[PDB]
C-alpha cells in the first residue's frame, strides 16, 4: 500500500508517495527567516513531532506541518 505524505510549509504543500510501513525520508528542512526550523509536526498547533528515524509510515494519506520559531 503506498500513501501520500503532505509537507505543509505555511500553507506551501508538496504532495510525496509513501509505502505504508516504510520509513519517511525526511524532505530537507525548510527555512523562513527570521525563524527557525522545529520540525515536522503531526498538527499545525497540538500535535506532535515527527521522527523520521523512528516513525513508520502510516497505512492512510496523512500531513505534517512545519512548525517554526521565531529568532530570540
Ligand atoms: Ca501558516
Ligand atoms: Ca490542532
Amino acid at each position: 500500500m503506498v500513501y501520500t505524505v503532505s509537507y505543509d510549509v505555511d500553507g506551501t504543500v508538496i504532495k510525496t508517495k509513501v509505502e505504508a510501513g516504510t520509513r519517511i525520508t525526511a524532505p530537507k528542512p525548510p527555512t523562513k527567516q527570521g525563524y527557525v526550523f522545529k520540525g515536522w509536526y503531526t498538527e499545525k498547533n497540538g500535535g506532535h513531532e515527527w521522527n523520521f528515524n523512528t516513525d513508520y509510515m502510516s497505512g492512510n494519506d496523512f500531513t505534517l506541518y512545519a512548525v517554526f520559531k521565531a529568532e530570540t
